[PDB]
């Protein structure tokens, strides 16, 4: 089955899933020369006061950190986006060292890592339904650099030691994810896709332009994890990023000058 592995990897990914050739796949480098300022975007409007986490995951290629999606809490509007979209999960993918990692590229640079704030269209109804859209998920995309200490990530790698391995999960109630989120709100978006198997075009991508900061020792902490399932061979949880893909017929929108 897919993976990041030298026969299972990104290159391998379209026998199985032919869309990995497709229109509008994700990741993409931002070329920032590019990308147009478009003065019709409206601010994001993040809503995650009332965010429920439930649970983190281990699902074999990274980490998912669960929500409440049963109820109109924790949602994304504005921006580019038509209608409001619920938080369903997080999760990130990173590198093996700290000068690569990220999915998304700025002018070609790499970061350490990015996070991802998977939210599905609520006229769709689940997360399910929504995948079969085009217009179902708004993916909230925030790089992660290597500095000062993120302290709001502090109790996500706490509980990581409890998933070490594949299928793993534990109970992770009262996460609030507005720790996770740089002071500007500014971003570059164009239409694409999940950046994992099953790779479904659904997705309207918000990447913001500041990076938070992460410590060594945060990101040192995710490396430390598992592909592999428990009682088999160790491979370290490092480098799940799909690098970037053609832009094609696609046009990077600025919401700021
Ligand atoms: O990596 C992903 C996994 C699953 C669901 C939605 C989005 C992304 S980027
Ligand atoms: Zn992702």
């Amino acid at each position: 089955h897919w993976g990041y592995g030298k026969h299972n990897g990104p290159e391998h990914w379209h026998k199985d899933f032919p869309i990995a050739k497709g229109e509008r796949q994700s990741p993409v480098d931002i070329d920032t020369h590019t990308a147009k300022y478009d003065p019709s975007l409206k601010p994001l409007s993040v809503s995650y006061d009332q965010a429920t986490s439930l649970r983190i995951l281990n699902n074999g290629h990274a980490f998912n950190v669960e929500f409440d999606d049963s109820q109109d809490k924790a949602v994304l509007k504005g921006g580019p986006l038509d209608g409001t979209y619920r938080l369903i999960q997080f999760h990130f993918h990173w590198g093996s060292l700290d000068g690569q990692g990220s999915e998304h590229t700025v002018d070609k640079k790499k970061y350490a890592a990015e996070l991802h704030l998977v939210h599905w269209n609520t006229k769709y109804g689940d997360f399910g339904k929504a995948v079969q859209q085009p217009d179902g998920l708004a993916v909230l995309g925030i790089f992660l650099k290597v500095g000062s200490a993120k302290p709001g990530l502090q109790k996500v790698v706490d509980v990581l030691d409890s998933i070490k391995t594949k299928g793993k999960s534990a109970d992770f109630t009262n996460f609030d994810p507005r720790g996770l989120l740089p002071e500007s709100l500014d971003y570059w978006t164009y239409p694409g896709s999940l950046t994992t198997p099953p790779l479904l075009e659904c997705v309207t991508w918000i990447v913001l332009k500041e990076p938070i900061s992460v410590s060594s020792e945060q990101v040192l902490k995710f490396r430390k994890l598992n592909f592999n399932g428990e009682g088999e061979p160790e491979e370290l949880m490092v480098d799940n990023w799909r690098p970037a893909q053609p832009l094609k017929n696609r046009q990077i929108k600025a919401s700021f000058k």
